């Protein structure tokens, strides 16, 4: 039956977004069209609706990711569509993908099968230009740092201490480690630096956490770019770059209105990393959506150990949100992997490995409970699952105190989400959340790291390299010790060992390096090497991509 | 009032209205807000055989520190023709984002002769330069990946000519070493960045007839050589499909308007030394179907811009220009006379007489292409009636039509006199347009012929490396292409100190490069700056935007 994803998206019948906007009560003068199927919405909408009550907030997350796949964004869109079919006034908020993966391995739908947000091609490529804005704001700041050095280095920056790198939204490993400023005294100051992928930009994290354009500007001014020869921090504010950065971002600060295949309205805005940042879409989008709709579905990157924790402990903390429910997406195949089944043997029924791997899901369920939010499990249907596997999984979920629903939104769209949506609505009606963040900001950096590691990951404790120790001590000294902590860890395990699937016990986390994102406003302890600039593969999708005289595009998906 | 203030007070029409009034259908228009739109290439496809309207090129005398107000005149001439009831469009280039944060940030034109919205034009506009940046940098990333993945094509990394780009003025990126850190992180090599508007991809955009032609052009880009000296192309790396996809939208021209609501296209914006300096063929050829009269321009003085416009752009498109306006000021011709910038407030008839020899050569030059010239003296409230008159006369004695243009001060009415000579020149002076040279000449013959016929040089000299470079390009089958001289713009000669109409001199070619995708050879007479730097006190430092959205420091 089910066609390909880009085939689905082509056949979609989209409504002009201006109709969707007026439907939400957005005014014609608050809408800036980019063609008829995308628009940017003014932050005036939030402002004039500021005192209206917020709708219900539903976070979508998942179990620990595996080679088998779990179907998270599909579930988000699918849930949204199901709620809409049930007559609810609902929006979904999602992240904008990086352009780079399209030319490497991907791209793919924002969702999958009959649960997508569209127009798909635009979303994956330039979209409404937000990532270009991020790239240029970021690179303007770098240009200004370098120029400052060139013009006599009045601030007395030690160039060898500059932490502000450059960015580009392509997978280019050759830009990871470079030396710039060569050619003699007319051409700058020789120095060691490199590029990260644009979506890894602190500027991106800033956008996603800012309340408005003036807040974004303030955050920009606090960005630490390096140190003086005496060891004092130097900021973007010190270089007077924040006004120009803000200006470059004056349209990017607006969320982008688009829609599902079933024409349910959707915002796509921002898209940070989920290891060195918090892996959520913008506060601006979510807060606007909550005034416009009675129900808002959003998601966070990686498993619930990373994305959900940071959704709660960073985004919600800054925004004042109080999530009402949380859906945890899981699959039979993924859980079997967590119970030791290799990828090649996942179709074979194995109730014992499913029982064992469920320990992964159980721990995520427990963890969501620690923030005082009620949890509902969404089981992404797959053709090879047996009834016996599914029934065991349902019984294990009920034993764990969680509602569970089979989701077939991939194949059946919103119709496939009705059971999940109803379980969510029953949860919202009978188990009000009692949301609270996991940790108080006035704890020490180590105390905060240990709360997260021991309570969420199940680690025994946390070890530190000498370099991590010195970094922590300096940041505490410079006055950055009361910030949130953003753990950069493998997503593939509760531990910092990617080979420890399931629910590992008797392990310790090792923090090797600690970095500062002073603009986004958090500390970033790092457990293993983090790939801030992925590379292209032997055979990049770019080689197979074409477009013909009729504008038909092959090789993209 | 300031240019931005004028710009703020413009009563802009919704661009859709302008589009339907041009006979563009709704489904052929892609809005970016109310006041910008992209126009589909199906407007040209379906009007393929509707007749072309008249083509007017606006060029200028040799640039100087005095400024000559070429764009201002192009826009003003367009508003004039609109006032005289004609169906007219102006086509212009898109400016780089970089200058906004360095020195500049200017109007598209000046005073009461602008295209708007000025602010969006100067920044991200409709994103075409980001598409350029990414198409270019993808190819580079693909080159580098190819090396890392076993170097199947056997590229010598040290010969790679394909640099990267970014649209900011950043001198620290001119010369860099990439690919550091080990086995896992690429292959160490020397390279650098250029400003995005300098990219060959930008030159390709502006010379492509349609997206499939743009693709084919991409495939022919030369990115480096094998260890055996064999050229390696973007076609060899299977990049052209991805590059074309990235440019899917940027291939469409952008409909905006003048202050008086005359329709304008802005599309493309290449360099005028290492490239031809015109807006896209796509915009001009579309406008030509939508309007009876199309006004457009080319970068730098008539010796670079106009020549390249005739010998590159019209050649590839098969346009036959009907008239060319040479813009000139009194302040400028004075400097060609020898008057230092500081004394231009004085009158000086003898120096304006001596400086005229610049304008006189340009006029002669236009006539070698079979195009009827028309002079516009751009009127500056410093100019004395005796000065203007001396100029009026001199044009008339040199044999050319000329008008005074007060479009900066008065808008479209400022340009009615000019626009009457233009129309009078079109009604009753039919051009006999022809390119300056045949593509079948050697490379040296074609350069010689530009150098002697257009710059008035005694001849041309070559360095050994330029000789070597030429011999090889000819050996590799590239000797039948148009030449695009990369030279200083501030003299017909290659020495920038020589203003006026210098005699008894030679052009030295120091280096020669290749743009196989854009379709041309680029002889170079001295260092060309392809990545400008920020100044001691950048505009960025004083730019700000407040809670109400009011922007300061930008213009």
């Amino acid at each position: 039956k089910v066609p390909s994803d880009i085939e689905i998206a082509q056949a979609a019948k989209m409504k002009p977004v201006m109709e969707l906007a007026r439907g939400l009560g957005i005014q014609e003068d608050e809408v800036e069209l980019y063609g008829k199927y995308k628009a940017k919405i003014s932050l005036d909408v939030y402002r004039r609706l500021k005192d209206k009550p917020d709708g219900k907030l539903i976070l979508v997350t998942a179990i620990t990711p595996t080679p088998a796949g779990e179907g998270k964004t599909t579930t988000s869109v699918g849930l949204t569509d199901a709620l809409a079919r049930l007559g609810k006034r609902v929006m979904v908020c999602l992240r904008e993908p990086s352009l780079g993966p399209s030319f490497g391995i991907k791209g793919g739908a924002a969702g999958g099968g009959y649960a997508q947000v569209v127009p798909m091609e635009d979303i994956n490529l330039h979209f409404t230009g937000d990532i270009h804005a991020v790239t240029y704001a970021h690179n303007l700041l770098a240009a200004m740092v370098d120029n400052h050095l060139q013009q006599g280095n009045v601030l007395n920056i030690d160039p060898r201490t500059i932490t502000w790198r450059r960015v580009i939204d392509l997978n280019d490993r050759a830009l990871r480690n470079i030396v710039i400023g060569l050619g003699g005294k007319a051409n700058g100051v020789p120095r060691e630096t490199g590029f990260d992928i644009s979506v890894a930009s602190e500027v991106m994290a800033c956008l996603c956490l800012a309340s408005d354009l003036m807040d974004l500007k303030e955050r920009f001014s606090r960005i630490v770019v390096g140190y003086t020869y005496d060891g004092k921090p130097v900021t973007a504010g010190d270089l007077e770059a924040q006004g120009s950065m803000a200006l470059l971002m004056k349209d990017a600060i607006k969320p982008n209105l688009v829609q599902t295949l079933e024409n349910t309205p959707a915002f796509i805005h921002g898209g940070p990393f989920a290891n060195i940042a918090h892996g959520c879409n913008s506060i601006i989008a979510t807060k606007t959506a909550l005034k416009l709709a009675d129900y808002v579905v959003t998601e966070a990157g990686f498993g619930a150990d990373l994305g959900a924790e940071k959704f709660y402990d960073v985004k919600c903390r800054y925004a004042g949100f109080k999530p009402d429910a949380t859906v945890i997406v899981a699959t039979v195949r993924a859980l079997k992997m967590h119970g030791g089944v290799p990828k090649s043997d996942l179709a074979t029924e194995n109730l014992e490995a499913l029982r064992e791997g469920f320990a992964n899901l159980e721990k995520h369920i427990e963890n969501i409970g620690k923030f005082g939010v009620p949890a509902v499990v969404a089981i992404n249907a797959f053709p090879t699952d047996t009834e016996a596997e599914l029934n065991l999984l349902y019984e294990l979920c009920a034993k764990a105190g969680a509602e569970v629903a089979l989701s077939e939104v991939w194949a059946k769209g919103g119709e496939g989400g009705l059971e999940l949506a109803r379980k969510v609505l029953q949860t919202l009606e009978s188990r009000p959340s009692n949301f609270h963040v996991l940790y108080n900001l006035d704890l020490s950096i180590k105390d905060k790291i240990a709360k997260i590691a021991t309570e969420i990951y199940g680690a025994d404790g946390v070890n530190y390299t000498a370099e991590a120790d010195k970094a922590i001590q300096r940041y505490e000294s410079l006055g950055y010790g009361n910030l949130p902590v953003v753990m950069a860890k493998t997503q593939y395990s509760f531990s910092d060992d990617m080979t420890k699937l399931g629910r590992p016990r008797n392990f310790t986390i090792t923090v090797r390096e600690v970095r500062l994102s002073a603009g986004a406003g958090f500390i970033v302890p790092i457990t293993g090497a983090i790939m801030t600039m992925p590379g292209l593969p032997k055979r990049p999708a770019a080689c197979n991509i074409d477009i013909d005289a009729d504008g038909v595009i092959t090789g993209l998906f």
